[PDB]
């Protein structure tokens, strides 16, 4: 099957001034690319280990698969969660669910901002949908550990709090990056992911 | 290639009074049996997930693969690490290496006992060989995480401090179990594993 780097849905500068073109080009063409090439190499090594029944090799390969595999899963979602036409607030059933589960859109923003700022080290913040409980849920993931693979929650909106996503523009001030990114959230995509969870 | 439950190399009662027949039969015919079978189920799933390129499914299967795969790796070694012909002290180059790297055989016993008592929760203690440094090394692993797959060290002697290995006989007093097991260590097997590392 072989994983492939998806095209970005917009120009590298489409999210200016909130995320500059240099970050988008680096974050997409270098970081994400590395997560795909090394993921493909690791998957191929696993195929060899499985055919030989080498369980030691399978277990030794798990960290590279989760790190590079999670990186591929996460970034692919992140690009679609943003848009030059984004920002503002969602509408319809998604906004109703946000108000029901978090009180209000503003309170939801505070909680997701807090979870994203609260990641110590590298990782991600996610708004997800809990299919079994039938409601929204916020979770944090370290490094590149993907939400669904490690928690079962279906990802709706991810924020890449890695330093390579903002450090060139905002330096150490991650909160300024988190505030700015709300202006480019593609709520149309987040809604599609939400409606896909429900029948 | 399908993994198979190995026969025990001795009678269930061959290690009495140090480890009773009820433990050997349970620890082998129930616990290990579950690991091997569940490992095969997980491998078949992971093969299916790998062929589809489903990285989320692969990552969700990692805990079962490490737990059951490690269980198969560890226990298969553990049975060979014990023998009715065991006990006493090793000889030859392995004894020389123990004295060189740990000071004395008694000092090695103290270090491995300390590592085994020090496991908080379920896990194992291992004497291994570091191929890159060319010397022995003691390490502890949680749950069923295997030594080589998680550390690169080649396993020589493993001690199962899991509560299901001694609780029927020694209850909470793990040190009594650790004291007894030294009488049945198959140093011939440990020597073979050590000599297999050197060429
Ligand atoms: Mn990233
Ligand atoms: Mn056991």
């Amino acid at each position: 099957m072989k994983h492939s780097l998806p095209d970005l849905p917009y120009d590298y500068g489409a999210l200016e001034p909130h995320i500059n073109a240099q970050i988008m080009q680096l974050h997409h063409s270098k970081h994400h690319a590395a997560f795909v090439n090394n993921l493909n190499v690791t998957e191929e090594k696993y195929q060899e280990a499985l055919a030989k029944g080498d369980v030691t090799a399978q277990i030794a390969l798990q960290p590279a698969l989760k790190f590079n595999g999670g990186g591929h899963i996460n970034h692919s979602i992140f690009w679609t969660n943003l848009s030059p036409n984004g920002g503002g607030e969602p509408k319809g059933e998604l906004l109703e669910a946000i108000k029901r589960d978090f009180g209000s859109f503003d309170k939801f923003k505070e909680k997701l901002t807090a979870a994203s700022v609260g990641v110590q080290g590298s990782g991600w913040g996610w708004l997800g949908f809990n299919k079994e409980r039938g409601h929204l849920q916020i979770a944090a993931c370290p490094n590149q550990d993907p939400l669904q693979g490690t928690t079962g929650l279906i990802p709706l909106l991810g924020i890449d709090v890695w330093e390579h996503a903002y450090y060139l523009q905002y330096k150490n001030v991650r909160p300024d990056y988190l505030k700015a990114i709300w202006n480019v959230i593609n709520w149309e995509n987040v809604t599609e992911r939400y409606m896909a969870c429900k029948k």
